[PDB]
Formats: structure tokens, C-alpha cells, sequence
């Protein structure tokens, strides 16, 4: 039993986060708990405050008409729990349902572990007889209680774009409010935890420029490699997987290009040690103890550019 | 309460893909949620717009007929969300109904990670006293959303094949429809991650051609043998399980095949060495330099024509 | 208000398999999604089809007294879906739903990878004051749908054994009904993946015989043991869990036990050659070669015919 | 509308496991699948067998009082399922559900793998008006169908203890039951598969002992210590946490500790050869060659015998 | 049909613990399973004992108005389960339910394993046309019962601070208790099984200051390094990850950089050796063999009072 009236029905809508949570990198979902606050003009159950001897009028939800709002990204029905359900004597209503869903937005890993997020929270309404449309109110809108938190995340802010998506489905008119959830990583403990150990066992790696026995370089860089493995191996679950080429996907393939020509130089060396030539073996040593490390602080500061001053 | 007439009751469908997610290799099932949309014609409800004065009239779900629609391969009972019922004057009935289920369709690993799937949804419904009888509604099934999304996965087509199987069950006439959702996988993050590397470190094992010294050849092999198979616990997770014979399987299987002969070379060099005929030795050693990459270049080339130009 | 008469009621049973899928090795569980088929006769509701006009004669699940029949081996209440229910004039009625659960059923692991399941599905009935008796209608039995899969297995056959269980519990006769699903799992992609490998990896052990320097023989022996164990990390997932005494398993512990011994032997050479008696160290070394290969043969041959000849 | 008299209420109690599984190490939980059965006196609805024709009198669930009978350690709502309620004369009331938890009892992992362990299933109920008190009927809690099995477990007996536990709290008596399945391991199959491995690998680092060359000693041990953490990380899913001193805890710590001295030992060797005392260093190695694996004896026995023997 | 009168309305609110389980360190979750226990004064129910001829009289839910008290911090819809409802004379009304929910309290990492932790389970209620205020009774707050237990865990305390919080939110005041279960972990198994192995491994890896073998240096520390690698990974289960500054973080990263300058060591004391200067190698090696396990023992020692005396 819809409102009727001469004009698109607008519909007021805020969202509360009072908790978010479970941000799942590989299933590209997390989930959230908050209010949503519904707010629509009917006229058919305005009614007297005189006559009826108070403010503001309760009603369940079975005993009037509440528009048909439904989240877009979200993976299952979500848990509704309505709050309160009052009207104003004008026949505004204002309606408020606590909630709890997870919601499907992608996540861009390219800039990982420095990367920031913006999460997604969409809402269409599909018309009826009378065409229905969104808006957001910003003083319910406000979302984030100040106990929010995602741990490894500082949530920057939580807003929504006030120009509502309008568009044919199915032959008819929908509706469409986008809200967003921007997120930034707490990369820092990464440091410690992956970067410098791997760096370690690279210039572990590259300790056997030094070297001239060539069973204690092989033993040296392929050794090396094995631990360079297996400490990628540790750290699996800090990796997470992307179709996309990632900024530390390409320092992890510098590296184990790293060990590759570093296996090269030693055979080199060992070869031209063979071939009775020591002068330009030790001149290939001698030589490589500066340019590995060089070439590499270059590849870096290349690859660090191209993926965040691009 | 089913509708009576002459002919078997036709019901038109449409599918809507709103979004797609969770394709588990493992389980080889993917999560929909999308629209359902049923039409079809109940004169026994047709209705005068002049002496009712609506040009349609809406009804809910308990009290009208509708047809039992039911997915085939799906893992759970769907859950069901009917967003309207719209009945015209003549008597056909438009219904819709959001929905999202986990679907249950095999995929075929053998060109992996080049593979493309085509993942399907059924459509089943069973006779009652009239026959009957699905069929797909194109307007209606254009399902994609412009959205969808299917990380590392290039979303090709979602099309229905419009002629029905009908046949005998148990007894009844049973129609069913098959959707398609067609997907191409998105490879390319694959060369650095998983190709390249395992390739480097077949190569460091090439690398105890060049050498004589036993003891730094059988620490080379094996020891790159063990980062072999460190590297291949690495990304375990990218090769998934099937019972199949994949391409990356046997390209892998080769590799172990290539550590296994290039020992037995190390082992013949020097024991010929061993037996004062240092010439054969080296002269096999001198020729495996060019033997290795060649065969595996020529193996490779036709293990992949193999899987794609067959 | 239970069918009332001389005789125990016969309720025939039938179920057909749309989906079967989730073969969870570790759990001993797969789901399964099908029909079920009750029907039995109740005189009480028997009727006239030329006073009442039709044929056969439609009932909702509330309206009439359907049979508690419950599965027994499965994990969680089903997920039950009436699809039809309807009386023939005589009185017999006929129900069918839908369903789907989990099932729990014990696996055999002994002769894995070439091992076969008969999984299984009970089906009791309680009696209340009728007696009651379920029996198998094969009609609606034959329940392999032709796209019926289990991934990596051949699915042999879909019966019920026709003789009712029938016993007190608690007071009260039980009658209890067996459906059987045979499958034979599907071996051959193990043989590139698993069993080839490991058999390299160990041959690779067996080079060190060829080889009289103790450092390169420990460094062979005991590398391809660390080799080993990491392949073995790598396959894991296809090794599930038994208390039992598996064969896969037997052959594993082999292996293990050939590593060793080729210490032994590694060191036996090394400590002869190290007492000045250098004939007995290359006599056991030479005899090796062709030992630790045939009792290998053999003792796979006896393990074989232990678990598959017996 | 409870029973009123001038005694407390029994309720007596029963429970049939028709299956039970998935017992879960990490949680400490394990699934059951059962009868519950409860009988209990109400003179309110006794009744005449003559004027009402019947000897037994059934009645839905919703019609007279049951009480509210509740399991103690169980993580969320049972699946209830109501199978028989019937009246006795007399006003008995003999009630039957079916029903399915996952049950929370803690495990003691002390003598793994030889433990056994004791789960527990406590019914607690609530006093109303009337004192109300449970106690068990042992011709309907013989709970073992000859079919129930936890695959690795020997199930020994299932039973309860007949005086139940009564206590005042909030304000209220309670009485409380607990039923007991008692199991042991099979252990068996851990023989081959996991301690004998571990033994070889120990043994292959006590070959050094027969080695003077120090390069091959300590790539020996060190090497044998790798291959140790692997395949202790291969059977990482057979030794369960715990906050506990564990007995195979406890002989593996010993294990690192013997990696850790034959480590010191193959130094100390070392040293002495190369500060031209021989004589210590090879007195001391062959010295060691009894003393370890004696040691290893000895504490293995005074191990297993303050775990088992106390 | 809220109670009416010229206060607030005070609700006052226990918890009863019968159960905690599953706390899972990664999503910073555990399961509870409680008493709530409500009670406020509603007069408009209030009734005469001597015309009713009862003591106390019971409703049912649906019956009267019952507080919408909610938890905040609670991941799903509560599995909510009515034990008893009762109202004394004077319109108290006393309500109780059984309850289980997967709470979300964060957990704070940096002391692991010698961590405490304070669960939190928060209590929400929006006001109506009456204010509405939530406070603690604590004779049925106390609410440990005497077997709770987390495996793993010592649980100190289950307390409520009885002031409780009240503010606006969306126009509307709310009132929030905090309920709190103080916990203290079981560290001592971790030390004979994840701190004194580690220990062990880098003891191996100091052996290399008592040997001048560059092979047999280079050897040792690498070999160590992989073997440390490996037992990081299997141990990897109780090194739970946070973007916080953990302290057993802190001690593993500087053993990862005590295996650096481990290496570094050996290198200048081979190249030092090289060069014709024994002299400065060889001091070298005999300071850091002081060196090295002190500046450890002050590292250890800084590092421990400036996680905990700080
Ligand atoms: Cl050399
Ligand atoms: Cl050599
Ligand atoms: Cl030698
Ligand atoms: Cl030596
Ligand atoms: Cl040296
Ligand atoms: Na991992
Ligand atoms: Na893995
Ligand atoms: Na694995
Ligand atoms: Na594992
Ligand atoms: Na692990």
C-alpha cells in the first residue's frame, strides 16, 4: 500500500557503523555491524495531535508500508533487527534497524603493504507505481562510533557520495547510494618482520663476492636461496594473492633474479679460475661486490617510483 | 491451485547477475547472487482495470499460485527474497525475487593457468497435473550487472541456451534450463610469481655443467632440488588438486624429471673421471651445456602444443 | 492420527540423487542433494473420483498424517523441501521432497591411492501404535542423475539392499533401510605427481653407492632425505589420516627406512676405508648397487601383494 | 502449568548416541547424535482407559507441561527435534526427542599418544515452584548403538553417574547429570609413521661420531637437524597444543637437546684434533658412540616411566 | 506498551557465564555461552496474591513488554533462548534466557606469550518515549561458574563496572554496561617448546667462532640459519600476527640479526686470514666468542624491561 502523491517518493537513508570487522584480504570481504536509518514522507497516516494526545506514533513494522531498501554488494540476507519504527505528525516516518552483514568490495593490492583501501557499501531501492528514489541525511550518516577500529587499519573516514545513481533495471527505475569506507594499512611492524630479514639473507647471499672457494660459494648463494625460500614460506600469510602485479610481488622477483646472477657471477668466476685467467675473475669479484648492491638500491628506488611517484 | 487450459503452461525466465564471488577451485564451486524472474499466464486471475481501476494489480506470495522453480546444482537451500508480484489484466504474472546460492559446477583444470571455465547454473521444474514447461526471457536475462567481478578472472558472457530438456522423471515431465557464466582466467601475474623462478633455479642446478669438482656439483643439484620443492610448497596454493592430467603438472613432473637426469650426469661424470677417462667426461659434460636447455626447450614446446594445439 | 488397520504399515522408499559432492576425506563426511520418495496407503483419506471430479487428489504437509522417516548417519537436520504431495482415490499417497545434507559415512583408506568407497545412507522409521515397516520401491530408487560426480572419482553404482533392518530401541520396533553408493577412486594422475618423484628423489640417495668420498655420500644420503621429507610436506594434503595401517603409508615408512640403511651403509664404506681394508668397503659399496635396488623391488612387490593379493 | 504435590518432582533421564564424531583436538569439542528421553509423573492429565478406550495417550508437545531439561557444555542450540510424547494412565509421561550437539569437554594430552580420554555430557534443570531433580533410567541410556565410532578411538563405554548434582543458584535449586563416554587412542599406527622416522634421523646424527672429518661432521648433524624440524612440521597435525607438560612433548624437547649436544661434541672433537691433543678428541668420540644412544635409553625409560609408571 | 511513570527506567541487568570457548587469536573472537538476567518495575501488571491466590505469576514473552536490551560487540543474532519470565506483586518483573554468541574484543599482543588479556562484552539499550537505564545486580552478575575454563588460560575474574554509560545517539539516549573477563595466559609450555629450541639453533650457529674452516663457518651459520627458518615455520601456529610492535617479535628479529653479523663474522675472520693477517682474524674470532652470547644476554635484558618495566 504505497504513498502517492504527485512526486518522485524520496527516501532519507544513514548508515551507523558500531562495530567493523573481519577484513578477509583473500575473499575481498569484511564484515560490519551498524544502524540503518530510513526516513520517507506519507501522508495517508499523517495524523492530529490533539485528537490523539501525543507527539510522535509508534507502529510495527507488519502495519505499514516501509520501502523495499536492499543492500547491493552483500553476501547473504542480512541479519535486519528493526530498532524503532516512529511517525511524526506530518506523516513523516523515521525507521531504524540495527544490521550486521558482510560486504563484498574489492581490494587493489599494487601499493602492498603501503596500500589504503576504500570499501564499499551500496543500497539500490527498485519502484513501484510511484518512482522511488535515495538520498542520504548527514546528521544520521555520521557513522563511525568512535570504538571502531580495524586492526592493522586506521580508518580514515566514513562518508557517502549525496548524488544517488538512477538508472533502468528490468524496466523500471532503481535507485542507487554508494557509501564509503576508506582505510589506510599499518604497514610499520612489517619492517622488522619481512623486509629486513629478507634483506638479510640476501646480503647473506651476497657475502660470497669475497669468497674465492668456489664449493663455499655455491654452498654460500644456493644455501642462502633455500632460507630465502623457506622464509617466504613464513611469511605466505603477509603475501596475499592478486592477478594484479604487485609492488612487492616485484621486489620479491628482483630478489630471486638477485640469487639467479649472483649463482652466474660465481660459476663465472670459477670458470675463469678453471681457465687459468684469475686476473679477470678477481676483477669480476672485486667488481660485483659494488655493483650487486648498487644495482639493486637503483632497482629499488626504480621500482619504488614506478608503483608510487607514477 | 494450478492454472487450466488446453496447452502445457509455458513459464518465462530471466536470471541477473548482481554479484558473483567466491569461485573455490577446491570445491569447484562459485557464490551468485542475483535476480530470478518468472512469467507466465493465469487467466484465473485476469482482471477488468476499468471496474478495478489499476492497470496492475499486486498480490503476495501466499495468496496466488506460483510455479515450484528450482536450481539443480546448488549446494544449500537458496535463500529466497521475493522483491514483487505483479499481475496484468490478461492474466500473465511477473515475478521477481532476489536470491544468492553457492553453484556447484565441475571445472576443468588441464590448461591451467591459461584455462577458461564455463560455469553453469540449472534450472529445473517439475509437472504437476498440467504439463510444464520453462523457456528464457532474453530482456530479462541479460544478467550481468556492469560491476561483477571474479578476482583474477576475465567475465566473458552470461547467456541461457533457450531450448529447454525436457524429459521423463521419476514418473513427470521435468523442464530444465541451462544458464552460463563464461570466464577466462587472468594469467599474467603468473610469470613472475610461479614460471620464472622455478625456471632460475632449474637453471642454478645447470649450472654444475660447468664444474668438475663433485662435491660442489652434488651440493649444487640437490641442494637446488631442495629449493625446488621448498619453491613448490611455496605456491601450493596456486596448483590446484584434480584427479585430471594438467599441463602445468606435467610441465612440473618434467622438472623433476630434469633434476633426476642431471644427477645422473654429475654421477657419470665423475665416475668416468674416477676411471681415468677424463675425455668421455668431459665431453659429455661439455655436451650436456647445450643437451639441457635444448631438450627441455623442445619438450616444453611440445608438451604445450600438446594440451592447446591439440 | 496415524493409519489404522490389521497389518504394519509399509511405507516404500525411494531416493534419487540430483548432486552428490564434498567428499571431505578427513571428516568422513560428502553431502548429497536428492529426492526422497515416501508413499504409503491411508484408507482414511481414500476417496471418490466421480463425486469429487478428479483423477488424483493434491494435500498440504499439515493437512494429512505423513510418516516420521529420518536418516540416521547425518550430521545436521536436513534441509527438508516438500515438492509435492498426492492421493490416489485407493487411499495410497505419494510424497516427494527435495533435500540435501551431509552424510556421515566411514572410509577405507588401506589400498589408498587405489582404494574404493561404498558410502552409505540410512534411513529409520519409529513405530508408533502401528507397527511400521519402510521397504525400497526401485522405480524411484534408480537415482544416479546422468551428471552425477565426485571429482577424482568413478562413480559406480546407486542401490538400496532391499531387506529392512527391523529392532527394539527403547521400547518400540524400528525399521531402518540402507542406500548404497559405490565409487572407485580415480589413481592415475598420482603416478606423475606423487609416486614418480619420490622415486626419483630416493634413486638420487642410491647414487652415493658410485661414489667413495664420504662428504660428497653424506651430502647425497642426507640432502635427498631433507629433499624428501620437503616433497613429502608438498603431497600431504593428498596423505589423509588413519589410525590404520595404510599401504601408501607402508611403502612411506619403507623409504625411510631405505634412507637410512644407505647411511648405514655410507658409513660402514667410510669407516673401512678409514681401517685400511679397502677391498671390504668397495666390495659392500659394489654389492649395494645392486642390493638396495631389488630388495626395494622385492619388498615392494611383497608390500603389494600384502594388501592387494590377501 | 507444572505438576503440583507435596514431593519434588524426578524427571528421569536417558541417553542414546545413535552416532557420534568429529572429535575436535583444537577445540576440545566433539559432535554427538542422539536420544534424549525423559519421564516424569503428572496426575493432571492421568486418565481412564476404559471411557477413553486407549491404553496410551499421546499428545503434541505444545499441549501439556515438559520441563525444561538443558545441556550444560554445549556451544549453541541443539537441533531438537520432538520424535514421541505418550501419557501413561497413570499420568506418566514418557517423552523422546532426537537431537544433535557439539559437546565442550576438555582433553587431557598428557600421555599422547597412549591417552584415553573421558567426555563428558551434562543436563542441568531449573527449579520452579515445585523442587525439581533429575535422575537416570539405565534401560534407556545403554547409549551405544553397536555402530558408533570415532575413527582412532577405541569407544569403551558409555554411562552415567546416577547421583545427580543438585546446588542453589540465583535463588533456585538446580540438579544436574553427567553422562561419561570414555575412549582410548589407537596408537598404532603412529609407531611407523611418526617415531620411527624421528628415530632415524637422531641415529643418522649419531653416525658422525664415527667421522673425524669436521666439514662432513657438521654437515652431518646440522643437516640431520634440518631434516628433523621438517618432519616435525610434516606431523604437525599428530601432536595437538597444549599449555600442558605433554610426554611426547617431552621426549621431542629431548630430541633437540641431543641435536644440541652431539652438536657441542663434534666441536669439542674438532678443537682437540686441531690443538694437537688427538688422543681426548678421539676418546671422546668413541666414547660418545655408547654413551648417546644410552643416555638417549635411559632417559627415554625414566621418561616414560615418570609419565606412566606415576 | 512501555511501563509509565515521572523516572527513568532503571533496568537492572546480570550475566552467568556457563561456558567461554573458542578464543581465536587470529580474528580476535570467543564464543560465550551465558545467563542474561533482566529485571525492571512494570505497575501496570502488578497484581493482588490474595485474589489471584499466587505468590508470583509467569508470562509468556509474546505476553508483556520486555526490554530491547542487545549486545553491541557481538558478530551475528544472539542464539537467544527463553528460560523464565515471572512477575512479583509489585510489578517487578524478573526475566531470564539462555544465550550464546561469538563476542568481538580486541586482544592486546606485545607481552606474548606472558600476556594478559580483558574480554569485554558490552550491553546496549536505545531509549523509548520513557528514558531508558540499564545497571548491574550483582548477586546474578557473578557469574563464573566453577568449570569455565580456557584450555590455555588462566581466568582470573568476570566482573561488571557498575557505572554504567549514557549518551545521545541519532536523537535518542542509550545506556551501555561493560562487562569484563580478565584473563592471564599459560606460558610455561612454551618454553620447553619454542624458546630454549631456538636458543639451541643459534647456539649451533656461535660453534663457528671455535673453527677457522671458512667451508665449515659458512656451513654452520647458513645451515643453522635454514634450520632456524624451518622452526619458525613450525612453530608458526603460536606466533600470532598484529601490526603492533610485539616483544617475542622483538627478541626473533634480533636473532635474525644475530645470524647476520653471525655471517659477517665469519667473513672478516676468512678475509682477515686471507690477507696474510692471522693475528687480527683470529682475535677476532676468540672476542666474539665472549662477544656474541653477552651483548644477546643484554640485548635479551634491555629488551624484556622495556616491554615489562616499562
Ligand atoms: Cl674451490
Ligand atoms: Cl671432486
Ligand atoms: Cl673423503
Ligand atoms: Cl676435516
Ligand atoms: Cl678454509
Ligand atoms: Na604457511
Ligand atoms: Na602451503
Ligand atoms: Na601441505
Ligand atoms: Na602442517
Ligand atoms: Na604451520
Amino acid at each position: 500500500p504505497p504513498p502517492i502523491a504527485d512526486e518522485p517518493l524520496t527516501v532519507n537513508t544513514g548508515i551507523y557503523l558500531i562495530e567493523c570487522y573481519s577484513l578477509d584480504d583473500k575473499a575481498e570481504t569484511f564484515k560490519v555491524n551498524a544502524f540503518l536509518s530510513l526516513s520517507w514522507k506519507d501522508r495517508r497516516l499523517a495524523f492530529d495531535p490533539v485528537r490523539s494526545g501525543v507527539r510522535v506514533k509508534t507502529y510495527e513494522p507488519e502495519a505499514i508500508w516501509i520501502p523495499e531498501i536492499r543492500f547491493v554488494n552483500v553476501e547473504n540476507a542480512r541479519d535486519a533487527d528493526v530498532v524503532d519504527i516512529s511517525v511524526s505528525p506530518d506523516g513523516t516516518v523515521q525507521y531504524l534497524e540495527r544490521f550486521s552483514a558482510r560486504v563484498l568490495s574489492p581490494l587493489d593490492f599494487r601499493r602492498y603493504p603501503f596500500d589504503s583501501q576504500t570499501l564499499h557499501i551500496y543500497l539500490i531501492v527498485r519502484s513501484v507505481d510511484t518512482r522511488n528514489i535515495v538520498l542520504a541525511v548527514d546528521l544520521e550518516k555520521v557513522g563511525k562510533n568512535d570504538d571502531v577500529f580495524l586492526t592493522g587499519w586506521d580508518i580514515e573516514s566514513f562518508t557517502a557520495v549525496v548524488k544517488p545513481a538512477n538508472f533502468a533495471l528490468e524496466d523500471r527505475l532503481e535507485s542507487k547510494l554508494d557509501y564509503q569506507l576508506r582505510i589506510s594499512r599499518q604497514y610499520f611492524s612489517y619492517i622488522p618482520n619481512i623486509i629486513l630479514p629478507m634483506l638479510f639473507i640476501l646480503f647473506i647471499s651476497w657475502t660470497a663476492f669475497w669468497s674465492t672457494s668456489y664449493e663455499a660459494n655455491v654452498t654460500l648463494v644456493v644455501s642462502t636461496l633455500i632460507a630465502h625460500i623457506a622464509f617466504n614460506i613464513l611469511v605466505e600469510t603477509n603475501l596475499p594473492k592478486t592477478p594484479a602485479m604487485t609492488y612487492t610481488g616485484a621486489i620479491i622477483f628482483m630478489i630471486y633474479l638477485f640469487y639467479f646472477v649472483a649463482v652466474i657471477e660465481v660459476t663465472v668466476q670459477h670458470y675463469l679460475k678453471v681457465e687459468s685467467q684469475p686476473a679477470r675473475a678477481a676483477s669480476i669479484t672485486r667488481a660485483s661486490r659494488i655493483a650487486f648492491p648498487v644495482v639493486f638500491l637503483l632497482a629499488n628506488i626504480i621500482l619504488a617510483f614506478l608503483f608510487f611517484g607514477f
